[PDB]
C-alpha cells in the first residue's frame, strides 16, 4: 500500500532520469559541448573521446531513426529495454561494453553539473 | 518474485509508450501532419482542432524549454509527473481538462495507425 506509493515514485523518478538523459544525449551532438566535456573545467576531463563514442553508439540505440518496416508500436521496443537496462546499470552487453559502465559514464556527466548552465 | 518480472515489464512497456508519445508529439509540429489528422482518411477525423490544441499545451508541459533558474536534476521533475499521470489516465486536472481525456486522445492517435507509415 505504501510500497505502492514508493514504486510509483521510483517510476516517476526513472522517467525524470530518462528525460535528463535525452536532453544530455541531444546536447552531445553539439561540437562545442563535446569539446567542453573532453577538456573539463580546470584541465580535468569529464569524458574521454572513447566514452563519448560509447554515448554516441548508445544514442543510436535509444533514439532510432524511423524504420518503415516497423509499425509505431514496434519502433521503440528495443529502445525501451536499452533505456531500462541503463537505469538499472545491468551487467549486460551493449556497445562493446556494459550498461553498468554506461550508467557510470552518464552519472559522471550528470554530476559534473556542466548542464546546470544553459549555453546558447 | 514473478510479480517482480511483471512490474519490470510494465515499466519497460511504459517507457516504450513514452517514446512513442514523444515521437507523435514531435510530429504534431508538422503542419502537413496536423492537416492529415484533422481530416482523417475517408472524411473521418482523427483529431478535432480543439483536441490538437490540448496536445500542443501538453507538449509544452512534458518537453519544457530549458529554464536557467533550474538545475538539470530539477528541469524535468514536473514533466515526469505529467507523463506518468497521462499513462495512468488520472482523473486529475491538466490543460483545462484531465489526464484521462488526454490519454483517450493519445490512444485514438496511436490506434489510427497514421504513424505506422513514415512521411518524408
Amino acid at each position: 500500500r505504501r510500497e505502492q506509493l514508493m514504486r510509483e515514485e521510483a517510476e516517476q523518478k526513472r522517467l525524470k532520469t530518462v528525460l535528463e538523459l535525452q536532453y544530455v544525449l541531444d546536447k552531445l551532438g553539439d561540437d562545442e559541448v563535446r569539446t567542453d566535456l573532453k577538456q573539463g573545467l580546470n584541465g580535468v576531463p569529464i569524458l574521454s573521446e572513447e566514452e563519448l563514442s560509447l554515448l554516441d553508439e548508445f544514442y543510436k540505440l535509444v533514439d532510432p531513426e524511423r524504420d518503415m518496416s516497423l509499425r509505431l508500436n514496434e519502433q521503440y521496443e528495443h529502445a525501451s529495454i536499452h533505456l531500462w537496462d541503463l537505469l538499472e546499470g545491468k551487467e549486460k552487453p551493449v556497445c562493446g561494453t556494459t550498461y553498468k559502465v554506461l550508467k557510470e559514464i552518464v552519472e559522471r556527466v550528470f554530476q559534473s553539473n556542466y548542464f546546470d548552465s544553459t549555453h546558447n
